[PDB]
């Protein structure tokens, strides 16, 4: 697959072969040069092939790859492209829910000025600013407040984002809420 996606030059000669791959993931060309980081195929592979919005057997589409991998240039260039940054995988997890998950602040910071939800619920009812809360990326707590984000909700556990910071020690995120809370 790499040497095939290798260029525009490579991919012309491979059209056939590229139109139905799928690997054992069920992954399209486009989501594996996502996983990669081949920023120079994107444009080709979309306005090729589109699928933007076909899923891997996980529920992944290619931003979900790309933002798994923390490849930014290859976000930019899918979202201008059209993907959709509030697609779930199977778990109900979106884009914004893996880059808080994996503490990736400036793919948090580019979804979200891109359309990402901030009130959006997994599986298990959580929401974007219960998950920063867990995780303790207490600039996101911060950032979701000052865009809206429902301090009131609650999960699978029945905690708000705010009583789940305290169960799970998070000191900046508490002194987040509380000066949130004063003001």
């Amino acid at each position: 697959i790499v040497e095939k996606i290798k260029d525009e030059k490579s991919i012309n000669q491979n059209l056939d072969f590229l139109r139905n791959y799928r690997d054992s993931y069920n992954r399209t060309p486009l989501m594996v040069a996502c996983m990669l980081g081949m920023e120079n195929a994107i444009d080709k592979l979309v306005e090729n092939f589109d699928k933007l919005e076909d899923k891997d057997i996980e529920g992944s589409t290619a931003l979900i790859w790309a933002v798994k991998n923390n490849r930014l240039g290859i976000a930019e260039k899918l979202l201008s492209k059209g993907s959709n940054v509030n697609t779930k995988d199977f778990s109900g997890k979106t884009p914004l829910m893996w880059s808080i998950i994996f503490g990736y602040s400036e793919m948090s910071y580019f979804l979200l000025e891109h359309g990402a939800n901030v009130n959006d619920r997994n599986l298990e009812g959580e929401t974007p600013l219960i998950v920063a809360s867990k995780y303790g990326r207490s600039e996101i707590v911060k950032k979701l407040l000052e865009l809206g984000a429902d301090i009131s909700a609650r999960d699978l556990t029945g905690l708000t984002a705010e009583a789940s910071a305290r169960i799970f020690g998070r000191q900046e995120v508490i002194k987040i809420f509380t000066e949130v809370r004063r003001a």
